[PDB]
């Protein structure tokens, strides 16, 4: 059968791509069908639906902000939201823009091959439909593949099995003896709501990490409506700003002012709550300095060891080294270890034996009754989404082949030998991936497609050269941190820009004015 002819494809249905169908769509009436594996919009929002799942980033700036009528209808109810309410608003987009009939749910795209004689790209499904485009846009998210570590004797639990990431809705846990592997953002968030309602917890540490309060609070009516007299305003200033999470972002050297003043402001911040805030909005040179790093990680042990009586206990949960990743917070972590029913072992000491018909033993000779098990470990990268499909440029170049090592890009969103092919928080991109990132691409990309289609143009790449230049520029700002001292989130090359959104909103706006520097047009 011949295939469908369509302007523009879409991949994903998250953020990202709601955003994508709704400016190639509604804004410059081109043909758009979008794909997803999921039987919904939601993205990330649709596959974690653990306990616990919280925004990063406050209320009133985790949404979209192109619309200002969306804005003035806004309500939540804390200053963080959580997994429903966040489903719910996307669908509430999705229905509001008239998106959802766009889209094919429950289908994967399998492989993705130029046509150069055409200048079009045949883009097939897991279930059978084959499409041709003259766009293609990747909103592919982070997602990768699931983490299972393989323990001896693991199919011998008569128990449950659940991981984070396929978390059956509805589950009651309430009386169970638990046990979690994993410390990460989402074991913390797991642990945290399930130890009040469970029998018993026993949590697998493997390597502890430093974690700030969140501060999720209470917000009135009134609070609400004075965020949105001065929408346009806040707004101005989170897309100027590095990290945009809705705080000033310090320049102060942390070691210039006395031992007292740097308590305070640390204090100051804890209090508030706020990952980004703590390594951000009290000094500037957190991750630049080591005086100042280690002054803010021996500030945060300082608190855990306050907060959690057991000394045995706070020892096995202390954090070492930089304090340098993606700033972690929580809601009460910590004080869960203070609960009779919560049991911390230490795997790094005490490691697990095997696991047996309903527990883990571990090597000391301890069995732990166990109901169900929860697995919050982790994924893969940001290119695991992008090398598990058949994507073929000029001369039939495989991404794998293309990015034989590491993945690379020109501003993030486009790469060579692939033309008319554009990616939504890909490779070199920012590390600061939240919504209004998440705009700035979407609408570079709607941008770009317009500027094609008005001046008569069937192909746009980026030089090899461009994006050599991007990739010197990535690693040059990436080698003023301490990050990439050891090995941070990194491939033995960088993986983001990290100059923050401001600096990176006014590359691509230079990049349009000076006539699309980087890329080669082939016109007629
Ligand atoms: C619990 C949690 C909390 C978070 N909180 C924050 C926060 O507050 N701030 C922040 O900045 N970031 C946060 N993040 C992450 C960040 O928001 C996401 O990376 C971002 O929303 C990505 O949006 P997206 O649309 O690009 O991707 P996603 O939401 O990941 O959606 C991508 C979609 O593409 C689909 N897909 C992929 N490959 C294919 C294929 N081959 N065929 C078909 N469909 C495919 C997937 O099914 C998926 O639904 C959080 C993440 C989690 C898990
Ligand atoms: N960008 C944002 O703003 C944002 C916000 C929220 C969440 N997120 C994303 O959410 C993810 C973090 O959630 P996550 O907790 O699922 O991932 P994670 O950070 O990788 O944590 C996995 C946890 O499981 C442990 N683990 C893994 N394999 C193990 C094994 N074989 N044996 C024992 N323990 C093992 C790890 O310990 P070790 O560390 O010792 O290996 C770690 O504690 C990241 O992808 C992050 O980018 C991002």
């Amino acid at each position: 059968i011949s295939p469908t002819v369509v302007d523009a494809v879409v991949i994903g249905a998250g953020f990202g791509g709601i955003y994508a169908v709704h400016k190639l769509h509604n804004e410059q009436g081109l043909t758009v069908v979008g794909f997803d594996k999921a039987d919904g919009p939601g993205g990330t929002w649709y596959w974690n639906r653990y306990p616990g799942a919280l925004s990063d980033t406050e209320s009133h700036l985790y949404r979209f902000s192109f619309d200002r009528d969306l804005l003035q209808d806004g309500t939540w109810k804390t200053t963080y939201i959580t997994q429903p309410e966040i489903l719910e608003y996307l669908e509430s987009v999705v229905d509001r823009f008239d998106l959802r009939r766009h889209f094919r749910f429950g289908t994967e795209v399998t492989s993705a091959i130029y046509l150069e004689d055409e200048n079009l790209w045949e883009v097939s499904t897991d279930k059978g439909e084959v499409y041709r485009a003259k766009y293609v846009v990747n909103a592919v998210g982070l997602l990768s593949a699931i983490n299972f570590p393989d323990l001896p004797g693991l199919d011998t639990f008569e128990g449950e099995t659940i991981h984070t990431a396929a978390w059956p809705e509805g589950k009651n846990l309430a009386g169970k003896r638990v046990g979690v592997i994993g410390t990460g953002s989402t074991g913390q968030q797991v642990i945290t709501a399930l130890a009040p309602e469970v029998e018993h917890l026993t949590v697998f540490v493997r390597t502890p990490q430093y974690s700030v309060p969140v501060g999720n609070r209470p917000v009135t009516k009134e609070q609400i409506d004075a965020i949105k007299a001065d929408y346009d305003g806040i707004w101005d200033s989170v897309k100027k700003s590095a990290v945009a999470a809705g705080f000033e972002e310090s320049t102060l050297p942390a070691m210039s002012v006395s031992e007292e003043e740097r308590n305070r402001i640390f204090q100051e911040a804890w209090d508030h709550g706020g990952g980004a805030r703590f390594m951000f909005g009290t000094f500037g040179d957190i991750a630049t300095d080591e005086a100042a790093n280690e002054a803010a990680a021996s500030f945060i042990r300082s608190k855990i060891a306050e907060i959690i009586e057991d000394p045995e206990t706070a020892r096995k949960l202390m954090p070492t080294g930089l304090y340098a990743k993606r700033p972690l917070c929580d809601n009460g972590y910590y004080e869960v270890y203070n609960r009779p029913n919560v049991e911390a072992v230490a795997i790094k000491e005490n490691p697990i034996r095997e696991v047996t018909a309903k527990g883990v033993v571990t090597e000391d000779g301890v069995l732990h009754e166990l109901d169900v098990l929860v697995f919050a470990t982790g994924f893969d990268a940001v290119d695991g989404n992008y090398r598990r499909i058949e994507i073929r440029g000029r001369n039939g170049l495989h991404i794998n082949d293309h990015w034989d090592g590491q993945p690379t890009s020109y501003l993030g969103v486009t790469t060579a030998n692939f033309p008319n092919w554009f990616m939504v928080l890909g490779p070199n991109g920012p590390a600061t991936n939240l919504p209004p990132s998440i705009e700035t691409q979407v609408e570079w990309i709607s941008d770009t497609v317009a500027y094609a289609e008005r001046n008569e143009i069937r192909a746009i790449e980026p030089t090899p050269e461009a994006e050599e230049e991007w990739t010197q520029t990535c690693t040059d700002i990436a080698n003023a941190t301490l990050f990439t001292r050891g090995d941070s989130w990194i491939f033995p090359s960088v993986l983001f820009y990290l100059g923050g959104l401001g600096n990176y909103r006014n590359v691509l706006a230079g990049v349009v004015a000076d006539s699309y520097r980087g890329f080669e047009l082939k016109s007629a």
